[PDB]
């Protein structure tokens, strides 16, 4: 498997402007337009993301170009950042998905917040990372999506993924 499969999982396809889980401006496979409350902001955005009049509707393979592009700047993210990128460099292949999924979902900045969890992947703690990794606001709210990605990182192999 692989991210782009495991995102798609985690986040479905919808072709039309819908809500996410926080009641945000979402499109594709978890594009977010905007945390703006404004229907308009969010046809607005969607129109200068596809560089088209859309009227909140796009096709797949609109989808699939927001998506790669959206995957590509999450690995940047870490990359680029401090407290992410020797995390990233520490994993094998399969955690290394588990930590851009996250980042996928809440960006960079909030991943980076995880300071002890982290640390704890990079001493492949696992079980204790999975512990700790539970005890967040992120694991209350979306516990089956979290429950997956913990378990990847527990595990180090994509059995969560392999039944659904
Ligand atoms: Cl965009
Ligand atoms: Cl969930």
């Amino acid at each position: 498997m692989n991210i782009f499969e495991l995102l798609r999982i985690d986040e479905g396809l919808r072709l039309k402007i819908y809500k996410d889980t926080e009641g945000y401006y979402t499109i594709g496979i978890g594009h977010l337009l905007t945390k703006s409350p404004s229907l308009n902001a969010a046809k607005s955005e969607l129109d200068k993301a596809i560089g088209r009049n859309t009227n909140g509707v796009i096709t797949k393979d609109e989808a699939e170009k927001l998506f790669n592009q959206d995957v590509d700047a999450a690995v940047r993210g870490i990359l680029r950042n401090a407290k992410l990128k020797p995390v990233y460099d520490s994993l094998d292949a399969v955690r290394r998905a588990a930590l851009i999924n996250m980042v996928f979902q809440m960006g960079e900045t909030g991943v980076a917040g995880f300071t002890n969890s982290l640390r704890m992947l990079q001493q492949k703690r696992w079980d204790e990372a999975a512990v700790n990794l539970a005890k967040s606001r992120w694991y209350n709210q979306t516990p089956n999506r979290a429950k997956r990605v913990i378990t990847t990182f527990r595990t180090g192999t994509w059995d969560a993924y392999k039944n659904l």
